Formats: structure tokens, C-alpha cells, sequence
DNA sequence: AGGTAAAACGT
DNA sequence: AACGGTATTACCT
């Protein structure tokens, strides 16, 4: 049984790139540092963030934003290393994505209890690209629902090197992360980091 | 008029 | 602890 239409999980599909895709996400970070950041209503989020490409997603006083700018540095996002982008291109086409262009890349890095509430991927203006999603290090529990808040849910454990790809109807359904458990991975230490690649541009 | 925060406490 | 209320509103543009 296939994810959802339009959507797929690749197990372990990184799993060979994840070392190198670590030693990135270092070097990203160094750049423009993971922080956690605070939603419009004041709450800080329990996952730390940083971005890398053209766009990066931030919370701003007024809502969510994709921006060129990191507001915290303010300079660039660093650009979207190549390991990157040619795992995102070689998922995306296992996925039935070959077109697929990023230009944002989202970090999130989950230390144990950190969570990601079910929320739809909405702020993108080009809804015809699908999102494509990394996961590396400590297992988390992967929700994926649909169109509808109260639409049943899936849940789906990701373990180092999964991806889940996402796009056409399943485009807009709602998805989340249950909090983290703790636990020891070799490459990580003691996180989850994912890696989320979208077109957030035109 | 439409977009939209909650990507965030009680049972 | 899985499910669902809350935005059933108050603001922007
Ligand atoms: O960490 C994950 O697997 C999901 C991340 C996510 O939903 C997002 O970046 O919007
Ligand atoms: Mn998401």
C-alpha cells in the first residue's frame, strides 16, 4: 500500500548519503545558526531551525514567511549544498517528480520531546511541486492525514535515510512529528535532523 | 471578500 | 495518551 495519492515513502533512500549530508548540515549551520524560533501567538517551537537555497521559512511577527534573508544574521540563507540538492533531484525522480525544482531547503533538528504539530505545507505558491523530506539520525513518528484536521491519521515510523515524498492531491494534507524519544544514533549523537525541500518561489 | 494564525490545552 | 477544540475571532490586504 502506497502512502497516499501522489505520495510515497523511500526507505532508507539516504541512507548511503547521510554522512555527507550530516557533515553539510554542520556547514550550514555554521553560517546560519539552528534556532528555535517563536510563532506569532509567542510560543517558542520545540525544533530548532535553519534554512539553506534561495528561501528559507521563518516566523515573523505577523505569520509564517519564506525569505532570501536570514533574519537572525541578516544575510543570505548559505547555498543549498550539492549533496542536497542531488539527493532531493534523485529522490523526487524515484518519486515520480523528475521535474522537481527546489529553491528552499528547511533544517530541523529535533532534540528528545521536540514535536511538530499537524500543520498543512501552505506558504508556497506553487502547489504543483511536491515536497520532499529527509530524515536522518533518531526515529521519529511521522503523521500523515488529510485534507481535513480531523481527516484519520496515519502513522508511520521514519527511521536514518527515509524519505517521504509528497505532492499532486496528497499536495496539501496535513502531516506532523510526535515528540522525540531519546535515544542514541551513531551519526547523530543524540538528534533527529530532517531536511525538507521545496519550490517556495516562482 | 479572502486569507489566516494554532508549525501552538482538556478529556 | 489519542483525539480534537480553538479561529465560534480578530486582524490584515
Ligand atoms: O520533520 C519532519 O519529518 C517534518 C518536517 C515538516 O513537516 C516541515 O518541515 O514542514
Ligand atoms: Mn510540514
Amino acid at each position: 500500500e502506497p502512502l497516499a495519492a501522489g505520495a510515497v515513502i523511500l526507505r532508507r533512500f539516504a541512507f548511503n548519503a547521510a554522512e555527507q549530508l550530516i557533515r553539510d548540515i554542520n556547514d550550514v549551520a555554521s553560517q546560519s545558526p539552528f534556532r528555535q524560533m517563536v510563532t506569532p501567538g509567542g510560543y517558542t517551537m520545540s525544533v530548532a531551525m535553519t534554512n539553506c537555497g534561495h528561501l528559507g521559512w521563518t516566523t515573523h511577527r505577523q505569520g509564517y514567511l519564506y525569505s532570501p534573508i536570514d533574519p537572525q544574521t541578516n544575510k543570505p540563507w548559505p547555498a543549498m549544498p550539492q549533496s542536497f540538492h542531488n539527493l532531493c533531484q534523485r529522490a523526487a525522480t524515484a518519486a515520480g517528480y523528475p521535474d522537481f525544482q527546489p529553491d528552499a531547503c528547511l533544517i530541523n533538528r529535533y532534540a528528545p520531546g521536540a514535536k511538530l504539530c499537524l500543520h498543512q505545507d501552505k506558504d508556497e505558491p506553487d502547489l504543483r511541486a511536491p515536497i520532499v523530506s529527509v530524515s536522518l539520525g533518531l526515529p521519529a513518528i511521522f503523521q500523515f492525514g488529510g485534507l481535513k484536521r480531523n481527516d484519520p491519521l496515519k502513522r508511520l515510523l521514519l527511521e536514518h535515510g527515509d524519505v517521504v515524498v509528497w505532492g499532486g492531491e496528497s499536495r496539501l494534507f496535513y502531516h506532523g512529528i510526535q515528540p522525540l524519544k531519546a535515544g542514541f544514533h551513531p551519526l547523530t549523537i543524540d538528534c533527529r535532523y530532517n531536511l525538507t525541500f521545496r519550490q517556495a518561489g516562482k
